[PDB]
């Protein structure tokens, strides 16, 4: 049985998780820039600080 | 298991039977023109033909 063809399949598997690992690095930008924003809600009070 | 790794080997083997399979041509080219020889002793009263 050909060795290559499991390898084969594996690696078309194995590029489908670029997809939902990208995302995930989104995810965390989205609630990173959101706890800055909303730390930065205590320096309101300086319009060109914040 | 490598599927090539088979195919390998027995071509080596193959190979191998090209010297007694020549060797056989010769030993029939052997008894062809020695058997050209023993009927041209009925010709041999004419040197010059036979």
């Amino acid at each position: 049985t050909p060795d290559m063809a499991f390898e084969a399949i594996v690696k078309k598997q194995i590029v489908k998780l670029k997809g939902p690992s990208l995302k995930s690095v989104d995810l965390v930008i989205q609630e990173l820039i959101n706890t800055v924003k909303k730390c930065t809600k205590k320096l309101a009070n300086f319009p060109r600080l914040c």
